[PDB]
DNA sequence: GTCTGCATTCCTC
DNA sequence: GAGGAATGCAGAC
């Protein structure tokens, strides 16, 4: 046997894993259960031909936030002790046991989110981060959903990344000489003889079937270099949907970006760089102090890199020394060995961001924006980062003090200090009435930080975490309704950490599909899990629960306003819909009236036997709930006993219906106890 | 209170 | 209208 561990953000991040495996493998035995209360395995007996394999697959949703607060050690060092200085989770970690720890086989992240500008790098960290390890780094992104109005749902333009964010998967490969990858999957909403956005797309681009056939390969130790130039040809092939597709005035055309590929040319050393320059674009409300200033004499002397409007560009080392004199002239910059340190002969790659919102957090795309640029012309190039949004006073204090505590406590600061050579401050203070203007010649410190690796040692995650939280609730009613109980369906899953999943509704032998669910809702709430159960009244119930840790943590009218965000969503035509046995989507055609169904709303959370009756009837009475779900941990033996309370008859009889099918073929029903 | 994970919406070319 | 810039939210530290 072979045992791997699938280390998640929650239990559906872990379970899209396993989902991507069986759609290649059809196993002869499946069985499914729990080896620790935290963690539930996938154990599968399978053949590949005369050849059979026994694998075994331990799940551990939610990773560590610190360094012991959840399980008793974080699998994320293992990265840090090769190089991964970036604290960028992705969505899952793939680990194989051998001799008694665990080595990582690849990283995974699911992003559904919309492409839109500056969304597409937002995440660029974890790939640079990670991709420096050695270590595997899939990046897996549906294409395409709509984005949507919010006063009436209606559908507004596609939008798709710009074609240097793909290209930066593929060159940041070459650099390391490690597999980064853009992987793009099928999308609901992807419908060309609908769109003449895409009327050029080819779908040979999908990797459904690659993607799966890779994480196989790899889990079987086999040579995966096939696999991955056919995933590479697929990322490539996007670079030239995308870029064949904007105007070639202002972006690197197609034949440009496939003379880096192909190693004829480097980005900075295109015979084309030039035609286009760097024009940053910023917001009126952005501007303070000598931002448009210092935006016009970048203006003068920069060339464009991949695109005029990306937030960086470069100034050849022809032309830097005239760009430094113009910066110190604008800034009052006197110092001798400041200036003969900003004038090295070199290429210089000049990164313009805010950084930061008016209340001085930190924006999460912009995190992403220098390692889009290491990932594009390698972490070594000279990068010159300049930041013009607010600081808390306490922000800049740091920079005047240790810029490395700051960089220490936030990510936004961590990006800055790792990758820049040169970091320009001219920023509002909040609370004060004029800018701050700040060089920090960061060369020596940057180049220390890309050679840190945390102390080495091996690691084995132990499956009984520091305590039970709302993950493990999640878990457990993921498990119970998903695997357990009969006839029964998830249509939406989000627990803490999780991705904009959707709401599914199977009625009359059709699948109707809500995408791009808004948080904001004017009476309802998103609910964390909607269950969907056919076979128990004439109408199908779906079941709204919302988990928390504590039966006190439930908000007041919580169970009224899940039964109104539902029927919110049933106040609009579905995004998408399809048949049970054609199984292609289509856009959704008719409404669906929530008459139609039963609709109850529970609340799920821990509780030690503390609730009386009477306790019970106040969290109804709180709550709204037509149904409360109390969990609690049995340590010896290991066992979860789940105590249902109804508060009225039809959920008793849902209560019942539970109670009498708790037993499965596949999920070992004996690590629960139904109390009642 | 702030982390950093999750996003959709705003604004300039 | 194209496409980056700019904005906020949440559970557990
Ligand atoms: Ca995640
Ligand atoms: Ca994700
Ligand atoms: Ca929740």
């Amino acid at each position: 046997m072979n045992v791997f561990r699938i280390h998640g953000d929650n239990i559906i991040e872990c379970e899209r894993v396993i989902d991507l495996i069986l759609s290649k493998i059809n196993p002869q035995k499946v069985k499914r259960g729990f080896i620790s209360l935290s963690c539930p395995f996938i154990e599968i007996i399978f053949k590949e031909g005369h050849d059979y394999f026994h694998w075994r697959f331990d799940m551990f949703p939610g990773f560590n936030k610190n360094t012991n607060d959840r399980w008793n050690s974080n699998i994320l060092d293992l990265l840090s002790q090769k190089g991964s200085f970036l604290y960028e989770t992705p969505d899952v970690i793939i680990t194989s046991l051998n001799n008694g720890k665990e080595e990582i086989l690849m990283a995974i992240e699911f992003c559904s989110a919309l492409q839109a500008g500056n969304q597409a790098w937002q995440r660029s960290g974890r790939a640079y981060s990670v991709g420096r390890t050695g270590y595997p780094y899939i990046y897996i992104v549906d294409f395409v959903k709509y984005e949507l109005n919010n006063s009436d749902r209606s559908r507004k333009n596609l939008r798709f990344p710009n074609p240097a964010i793909p290209y930066s998967y593929i060159s940041h490969s070459k650099n390391t000489g490690n597999f980064i990858v853009q992987a793009y999957f099928r999308g609901e909403e992807y419908q060309p003889k609908y769109d003449k956005k895409l009327k050029f797309f080819d779908e040979t681009i999908f990797a459904e079937d690659d993607i799966a056939d890779y994480i196989i390969a790899k889990l079987q130790h086999r040579d995966t270099s096939n696999i991955e130039q056919l995933l590479i040809n697929k990322n490539l092939k996007m670079v030239e949907f995308l870029s064949k597709n904007t105007k070639n005035d202002n972006n690197f055309t197609y034949s440009e970006w496939e003379s880096i590929y192909n190693g004829t040319y480097r980005i900075t050393n295109l015979p084309s760089l030039g035609r286009f320059k760097f024009r940053k674009k910023i917001a009126e409300k952005s501007l303070s102090g000598k931002v448009k200033e210092f935006n016009n004499i970048v203006q003068r002397y920069s060339v464009g890199l991949a695109s005029s409007d990306l937030p960086f560009g470069v100034i050849r080392k022809e032309s830097r020394n005239d760009f430094i004199n113009d910066v110190c002239k604008l800034y009052n910059i006197n110092d001798m060995k400041i200036i003969k340190e900003l004038k090295e002969d070199a290429d210089l790659i000049v990164c313009m961001l805010k950084g930061f919102k008016p209340r001085g957090d930190d924006n999460r795309p912009d995190r992403g924006a220098l390692p889009l640029v290491a990932m594009l012309a390698g972490e070594n190039a000279q990068i010159f980062t300049f930041i013009y949004g607010p600081l808390i006073k306490g922000a800049i204090n740091l920079i005047d003090q240790d810029i490395n505590k700051l960089a220490k406590r936030n990510g936004l600061w961590k990006s800055f200090v790792s990758l820049s050579d040169f970091i320009v401050l001219d920023c509002p203070i909040i609370g004060e009435s004029y800018n701050e203007f700040r060089l920090i010649i960061n060369k020596n410190n940057k180049e220390s930080i890309l050679r840190k690796t945390s102390k080495q040692q091996n690691i084995l995650v132990d499956p009984t975490p520091n305590h039970y939280q709302e993950n493990d609730v999640d878990t457990v009613i993921y498990s119970i309704f998903k695997y357990i109980v009969p006839n029964c369906f998830s249509g939406m899953c989000n627990p803490p950490g999780g991705d904009w999943s959707g709401l599914s509704i199977i009625r009359n032998g059709h699948e109707f599909r809500w995408l791009s669910l808004p948080r904001v809702s004017e009476n309802g709430k998103r609910p964390d899990h909607v269950i969907q159960i056919l076979d128990l009244f004439e109408k199908p119930l779906l079941l709204s629960i919302e988990s928390k840790e504590k039966p006190n943590d439930l908000e007041p009218k919580i169970g009224v306003q899940l039964i109104k965000y539902i029927e919110y969503l049933f106040d609009f035509t579905p995004s998408v819909q399809r048949k049970i046995a054609g199984g292609n989507w289509e856009f959704g055609n008719k409404s669906l009236v929530p008459n139609d169904f039963i609709l109850l709303s529970a609340g799920a959370f821990i509780d030690y036997d503390n609730l009386t009756e009477n306790d019970y009837e106040k969290i109804f009475e709180v709550t709204g709930c037509d149904l409360l779900i109390a969990i609690k941990n049995q340590n010896n033996p290991q066992k979860w006993v789940i105590k249902f309370k109804p508060k009225n008859t039809i959920a008793e009889k849902l209560v019942n219906y539970i109670k009498l099918n708790f037993k499965s073929n596949i999920f070992d029903t004996g690590f629960f106890h139904i109390e009642g």
